[PDB]
């Protein structure tokens, strides 16, 4: 009924949805009907609304941050208590990885001298939690893996799963759910159509993930598992401890409903939200929302006043993700992107504009932590956790493939001289922990069936010397 | 004569590189012979004795922290900040205050770094940067104090280097400044030696040398008397900076002061290490003596340990800028340069073989000495430690095979807008849209902008360009005035 949706988009002004339908094939205006008659939009212009309508910070208080290095009398009290949740079938992970090289950011083969893409070194950081966990406690046990996606990836992120045998995991316990997406919007608050028969849509932010868990009925899934605490990361991150033991029994052991691992964010301008509160309210100020003066702060110390750098690892328990559920996703506010937006003008003539054409509208996945009942902060070190991988081009500075593989690479490198280990020339000469810039870097790669963060690696290391590429795996030691 | 260079290689034992010498041609002879000549065979086999020593069969376990009695700090110690810049302004207008750069090392995208054009709107190479913060440093003093006066510029070159150097800088008329005051001197070169000790031809004719290390810089001195050349011109600071570093602040007033007025001989600017694995060398106190303790030569258990309040023990890390007094330089080039050290490295040696056939060994062959310049701390009769911010003066430029993602040209470009875009937000400027809508400090566009050492040399003076005007990037602000590249 064409006639009843021309009325409904008129009356939301967005009549020019349909300027073209007399001239699609009828395959066309067929996706454009089922693609706006799934369209709310007495929401979407409530949204904009909201958005256009649109247009003072404390550090949290020492009393709910623990630092994996100034509390480490407590590592292994915490590390206990998160592989004890492990083994008892209560914890979960929860990769976001929607919006994504027009692929799937996960596929990402890094150039590591095993080769291994970001889903495959995050699926086997679970298998040996896992196995870890059953070590110490007996029982075989499962950590699920939610994963979010976005409509564009979901097929081709299943297969990839398919073809490589869910990495050695059970497809039973991954589950795959996508984002939902908004519609782009000119400033004057209608939608841009991309093409005569297609909405220029977009994901609608990693906070989106609390409607799709709706959508979908994820909760409930975690609640048939019996799952309480979800790890909630993002895909990016070489160094992500998925499912971190330490991170999961400190949470457990602080009482708390939400968390956020940190770490010390040290130049003004790092692209990194910083975690605070404001009004006794904990939340996260995103890096492109705080002033140049505020970044810029200093403390007596002579560190940043705001250097607590969300690097998007959080714990939600299942309650609270139930209750985020179920009241209070409609009261998070989306974060609005000015943007440059390729569009069909009214002449019909496809028009890749230079001044920002309209916005785009996400909600943050960190826009919870104002309702969670308990609030704790986990401040963890840069070079053991946090390497992302957020521009593929090695021209837009960091975070890159290459600065990930480094990341990497130098972290295991560390876990082998920690262990007793050492690498050596051609003539067995023994290279220094830093070699000098050609006056290699060291390729190392551990599994992390192996080791999960640097434990385990004596009996394969102590007073040995290797020629890098060594790669330490379930098949051994090899030096390529 | 021959059989004088013959002999003398002979009691050497280093015979063997006029192995092709009856086969070369006149002008060949001669190149070579000539380099041979500059040769110290008795030394060359005490230094290869020395230093392969290091072989043998520790530094770390008398390492200490660096005390807090001699570090100055430009955030903890803001307040004293404006007295230790007019002090250095000041002894920059008295005409004491001479700035040398370290420039005998390479480069290779194979030319010197001082060259590297990193793609700035301006477009301008490091060597024209630096020598317009030693301009504007010239009218600041002057505007200041009321007298012109002048920074001179030494210029440590290499072998390799020197010529393709001088060229440049006649090519753009020194950038301003005059030539009488910019000296341009040789470094010396060490041979790389095999294994056995033996001195190694790269050609028929050619010893394989290379660069003696930064560090060279004090035989470099009394060679070519540049001590004195300093003294006749009544220079008593002299800052010794690298040249990869485009933040770097030449002739920093501040630096200077500091050291000055604390009564300092000698003086090492430092940035916090926080990686432990970053290659940078860390200053540090051992047997009661300043060192650096080069990052290639520190256990991973030094570089990793920490102190109770979280950061790395060891976290001064070294930016190669340093600050010598003239006398203090006196005694290290005629006194105390013996007693440097050589560092060694083990290196795959392009070779000539016995029959004349080059080589190129997949394994290790020799070493190659070199000498480092920090490692006359040690020496001084007051040692001080200046502590600065990363993103304010430290973004290096290092050798391609040596950025690994990072410190290379598009980092180093990045740093200077980054610091330029922020001095702009600080003296109430802004950036916006092409729609006029204002730009965040940091939006989610690598907000390109580029201030002129000769309009501004460390965030200061913009205010008239600046203050409460907002601009659309690329903004470039010069001599010419404000523009934007659209
Ligand atoms: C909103 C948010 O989390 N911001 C954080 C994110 O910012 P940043 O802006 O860098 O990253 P993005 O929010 O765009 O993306 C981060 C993660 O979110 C996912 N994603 C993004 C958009 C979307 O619609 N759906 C989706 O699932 C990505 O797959 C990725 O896993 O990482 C930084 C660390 O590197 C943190 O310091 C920032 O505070
Ligand atoms: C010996 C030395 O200074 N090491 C420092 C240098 O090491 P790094 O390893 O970076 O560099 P190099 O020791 O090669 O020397 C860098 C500087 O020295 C010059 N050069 C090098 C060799 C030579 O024979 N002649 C010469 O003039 C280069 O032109 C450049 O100006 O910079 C780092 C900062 O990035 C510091 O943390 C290191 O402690």
């Amino acid at each position: 009924n064409i006639n009843d949706l021309k009325l409904t988009l008129s009356k939301a002004g967005q009549e020019h949805l349909l300027r073209f339908w007399n001239e699609l094939e009828e395959a066309q205006q067929v996706e454009l009907y089922a693609e706006l008659q799934a369209m709310n939009f007495e929401e979407l212009n409530f949204f904009f609304q909201k958005a256009i309508e649109g247009f003072r910070m404390e550090p949290v208080p020492r009393e709910v941050l623990g630092s994996a290095t100034r509390d480490q009398d407590q590592l292994q009290a915490w590390e206990s208590e998160g592989l004890f949740q492990i083994s008892q079938n209560k914890v979960a992970v929860l990769l976001l990885a929607g919006g994504q090289v027009a692929y799937p950011k996960g596929m990402y083969d890094v150039g590591l001298p095993s080769r291994k893409t970001l889903f495959q070194i995050q699926a086997e950081r679970i298998l040996k939690l896992q196995q870890v966990a059953e070590k110490y406690y007996g029982n075989k046990c499962i950590i699920p893996w939610y994963i979010m996606t976005s409509g564009r990836t979901m097929e081709s992120t299943k297969e990839f799963f398919t073809k490589h045998k869910y990495f050695g995991l059970k497809k039973e316990n991954v589950i795959f759910f996508q984002q939902g997406m908004l519609p782009a919007m000119s400033f004057d608050g209608k939608i841009i159509l991309e093409e005569k028969n297609k909405v220029s849509m977009a994901p609608d932010g990693n906070g989106g993930l609390y409607r799709a868990l709706a959508a979908q009925n994820i909760v409930e899934d975690m609640e048939q598992r019996g799952i309480w605490s979800i790890h909630v990361y993002c895909v990016d991150n070489i160094l992500v401890k998925v499912a971190d033991p330490r991170f999961i029994g400190f949470c457990i052991q602080k009482g708390a409903d939400c968390g956020a691992k940190v770490v010390e964010k040290t130049n003004p301008t790092e692209p990194v939200g910083v975690v605070c509160r404001v009004d006794g309210v904990y939340q996260v100020v995103e890096y492109s929302e705080i002033s140049l003066a505020t970044a810029q702060k200093r403390s007596s110390d002579g560190r940043l006043l705001f250097n607590a750098g969300n690097i998007a690892n959080h714990f939600f328990t299942v309650p609270f993700l139930r209750d985020v559920v179920n009241v209070y996703e409609p009261q998070l506010q989306h974060h609005v992107a000015q943007k440059k937006i390729p569009y069909v003008d009214t002449q019909g003539q496809l028009i890749k504009p230079d001044k920002p054409n309209g916005i785009k509208m996400e909600k943050f996945v960190f826009d919870i932590f104002q309702f969670a009942k308990k609030f704790v902060v986990y401040e963890v070190l840069r070079e053991d956790e946090f390497s992302p991988l957020k521009n593929a081009d090695s021209q837009n500075g960091k975070d890159n493939p290459t600065t990930a593989r480094h990341a990497l690479m130098s972290l295991h490198h560390c876990w082998v001289l920690n262990a007793g280990g050492h690498f050596i020339d051609e003539n067995g000469s023994r290279l220094p922990a830093i070699p000098r810039s050609a006056t290699v870097p060291i390729q190392c790669e551990i599994s992390p069936l192996i080791s999960y963060a640097g434990e385990g690696l004596e009996s394969y290391v102590a007073d040995k010397e290797f020629h890098a590429p060594l790669i330490i795996d379930e098949n051994g030691v090899h030096e390529l």
